[PDB]
C-alpha cells in the first residue's frame, strides 16, 4: 500500500492542495513551528482539564459520537493568541484553502478545536465528516470540488501505539463503500507541528491508544466555504480580542461579510449593500 | 397553460408545500393580513426612499444584477415591527418551512428585503435564485431536497400590467433548459397580502411595467436550510430589538444555535456544546 504523502510547509506550497485532490490526504510537515505548538498547548491546556465529557448533562448541543474519555475545546480566539494571531493567519493553510476552494468563493473556520484522547482511547469507526452537522453535503454530486477540508495538525507525537489516524487514499472519489475497512488505511505518523490534511470525503479514523499511557492531543481545523455554517460561534467573543485581529482573521471568525465565486457576486452576511466590518466600523490589528 | 395553484392560508395549509413540491410554485391567498401589510408599508416607506441605486458606488457590496430603477431594504428586524413580530412569527410559514426543510434539519432567514419596482421596470431574465451568492447549490443532485424557497409577499396589487411575477410551473423539476423561454410562463396575479411561494430551482422572473404609472412593492422572505449561510447579516442588530424577539425569532435571525436532521445532531454555531443563548443568557419576548 501507497504511504499518505509527505510535503514541505516551506517548498512544496503549490504542490500541496493538487496532492490532496488526488489522494485524498497529504502530511504538511512543520506546518506549525514548535514554538506556536508550545505556546497553543500552555494557552487551551487549563481549559482542556475543566471541559467536561462530549456528552455532558449540563450541555443543550451534546456530542454523542466521541468517546467519554475525549476532551475537545473549540471558540479557541478568545483562549489562545497563538491561535487567533500565528495559526488564523497562517500563509501555508491560506495557500492551500484558496487553492482548494477559489471554484466556490471566500471559505472561513467551520471549526477550530483542541482535542485530547485519554490514555486507552478506541479507535473511532472510519468515517467522513460533516455527516452529524451539515446533511447538504451527503447531497452534492460525486464530482462537487470539496466544500470543506480538515487540518489534522499534531499538538503531540502521533505514533501507530498511541492511536495515529487512519486514513483510505484515494476514498475521496468512492461512490460504492463495499471496500471500507480497516485492512485498506494507512497511519498518520506525524511529530508535534505537522499537520495531516483531508477533504470532507476521504473516509479515515482515529487510531487505539494501545499503550495505557499516553495522551494525544490535536489541533483540528475545519475550513469551509463561508455558504456553508460554522458548527461553532464567534458571536460572543469580545470585540476589544476581535478588534486585536487582522482583517482576514476577523473574516474567518464571521465577524466580515463574505464573497461567492460568482462573476456579479451580491454578497453573504451583508447589511443594504454594505459588509458588516463597513457597517459596524469595526477596527482591526489594535492591541489589548 | 395550467395556472399557479391558489391556496387558503386558514384551510388549505396541509396542501400548501405538498402543492409547491409538485408544481414548483403556489399562491397563499390572505398569507399576511392587510393590517400586517399596512403595517409593513408604513414602517419600511422611508428606508426604500433614501435607498441609493443597488450597485451605488458607496457601497463595497454593490448589486449589478438588479435594475437601477429598483430598490431593495434588507435587514427588516430593526425597522419593522410588523415584520420581527407578525412575520417571523406566522405559523402559516413555519408550518411550509418545518414541511419543506425536515429532510435537512433546522431553517432560517437567508434574506427578508422589501423591493420597490419604479414604474417603466423592465422584466428580469427567466432565472433560478441563489446563483450570484450560493454557487454550492448548484453541485446538489438533482432530486436533493430543495435547500431554500421564495415567499413573495404583495405589498402592493400584482397586475400583468404592472409587472406580476412569471413562473414556469414544473421548471424546479428541469435538468435541460433548452424549453426556457417567455412562452412557456404563468402570472402570479395577486392581491395585497397573499403570497407567490417558489424553490430556489424554480424558474421566475419580475415582469415588465408597461403603464408607467405603477409603483409595484414586494417583501421578499428566502427562507433556507441553517445550514447555508444568510444573505444578510443582523450582526449590527442592537440586542435590545433582539431580546424584543421569540425565540423562534432569535434563531431565524441567527442569534441562537441550530440543528440539523442527523439522529445524533453535533449542532450550528454552538459554543463548546452549549448554544449561543445559554451562553450570552440571552433574554427573549422583552419589550423596549
Ligand atoms: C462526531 N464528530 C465530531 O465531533 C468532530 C470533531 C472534530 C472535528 C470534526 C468533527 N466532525 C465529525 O464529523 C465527527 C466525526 O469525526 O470527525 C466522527 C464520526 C464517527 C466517530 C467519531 C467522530
Ligand atoms: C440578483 N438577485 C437578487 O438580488 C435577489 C433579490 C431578492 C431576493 C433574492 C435575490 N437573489 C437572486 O438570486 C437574484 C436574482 O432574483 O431573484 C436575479 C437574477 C437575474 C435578474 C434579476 C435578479
Ligand atoms: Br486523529
Ligand atoms: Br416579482
Ligand atoms: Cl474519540
Ligand atoms: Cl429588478
Ligand atoms: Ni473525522
Ligand atoms: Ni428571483
Amino acid at each position: 500500500k501507497s504511504q499518505i504523502p509527505r510535503l514541505s510547509a516551506i517548498n512544496d506550497l503549490h504542490k500541496i492542495w493538487p496532492t490532496v485532490e488526488e489522494h485524498g490526504a497529504a502530511i504538511i510537515e512543520s506546518f506549525l513551528s514548535l514554538d506556536i505548538v508550545r505556546r497553543l498547548n500552555e494557552e487551551v491546556d487549563p481549559f482542556v482539564k475543566i471541559e467536561p465529557i462530549p456528552a455532558a448533562k449540563t450541555k443543550d448541543h451534546p456530542n454523542h459520537i466521541l468517546s467519554t474519555t475525549t476532551r475537545l475545546v473549540n471558540v479557541l480566539a478568545p483562549i489562545s493568541k497563538a491561535y487567533r494571531e500565528d495559526v488564523l493567519n497562517s500563509k501555508v493553510l491560506h495557500r492551500i484553502c484558496s487553492d482548494a476552494f477559489h471554484v466556490y468563493g471566500d471559505y472561513w473556520v467551520l471549526m477550530g478545536a483542541v482535542m485530547e484522547l485519554a490514555p486507552s482511547n478506541p479507535a473511532q469507526p472510519l468515517h467522513r465528516d460533516m455527516r452529524f452537522s451539515h446533511p447538504i453535503v451527503e447531497y452534492l454530486k460525486p464530482d462537487a470540488p470539496a466544500t470543506s477540508i480538515n487540518f489534522l495538525v499534531a499538538l503531540s507525537p502521533f505514533t501507530a501505539e498511541n492511536g495515529a489516524t487512519h486514513v483510505i487514499l484515494g476514498s475521496h472519489k468512492w461512490q460504492n463503500l463495499s471496500n471500507v475497512s480497516m485492512d485498506a488505511t494507512v497511519r498518520a505518523l506525524m511529530n508535534p507541528g505537522d499537520a495531516l490534511l483531508i477533504t470532507d470525503s476521504t473516509i479515515h479514523c482515529g487510531g487505539a491508544e494501545t499503550t495505557g499511557t499516553e495522551t494525544r492531543r490535536l489541533l483540528t481545523i475545519t475550513m469551509g466555504i463561508s455558504q456553508l455554517t460554522p458548527l461553532e460561534s464567534n458571536l460572543a467573543v469580545p470585540r476589544p480580542v476581535i478588534e486585536s485581529l487582522t482583517p482576514l482573521a476577523q473574516r474567518l471568525l464571521g465577524w466580515a461579510s463574505q464573497r461567492s465565486a460568482a462573476p456579479r457576486d451580491i454578497g453573504l452576511l451583508t447589511i443594504r449593500g454594505n459588509s458588516i466590518e463597513k457597517t459596524m466600523n469595526l477596527k482591526a490589528e489594535q492591541p489589548l
